[PDB]
């Protein structure tokens, strides 16, 4: 499913992401925009053989199991396919663990490179939040 911008903002907010670990809703919408272009089905293989899954491109090296990332951890205790669903609950709950890991949203390279320091509030503009 490809979310609309305000549709995603509302679902992230419903699932507790607004200001989670201090990151305002616009940070999460921005991260999703540049990680997956709001597409829950996005996948991207990494050089180390791991794969990033879903609207927030969660990595199989640490966070989910895809059965093909030797020596990976599965810290969110989920199959990576669960991160591809139209319902973003699993992605949100795993993102809450990632952002709590010590590095904040710097765990998302696209957030660091394209959202951090910017006017992330623009990403929830005009939404009935
Ligand atoms: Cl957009
Ligand atoms: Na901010
Ligand atoms: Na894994
Ligand atoms: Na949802
Ligand atoms: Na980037």
């Amino acid at each position: 499913k490809v979310f609309g911008r305000c549709e995603l903002a509302a679902a992230m907010k419903r699932h507790g992401l607004d200001n989670y670990r201090g990151y305002s809703l616009g940070n999460w919408v921005c991260a999703a925009k540049f990680e997956s272009n709001f597409n829950t089905q996005a996948t991207n293989r990494n050089t180390d053989g791991s794969t990033d899954y879903g609207i927030l491109q969660i990595n199989s090296r640490w966070w989910c199991n895809d059965g093909r990332t030797p020596g990976s951890r599965n810290l969110c205790n989920i199959p990576c396919s669960a991160l591809l669903s139209s319902d973003i609950t699993a992605s949100v709950n795993c993102a809450k663990k990632i952002v709590s890991d010590g590095n904040g949203m710097n765990a998302w390279v696209a957030w660091r490179n394209r959202c951090k320091g910017t006017d992330v509030q623009a990403w929830i503009r005009g939404c009935r939040l």
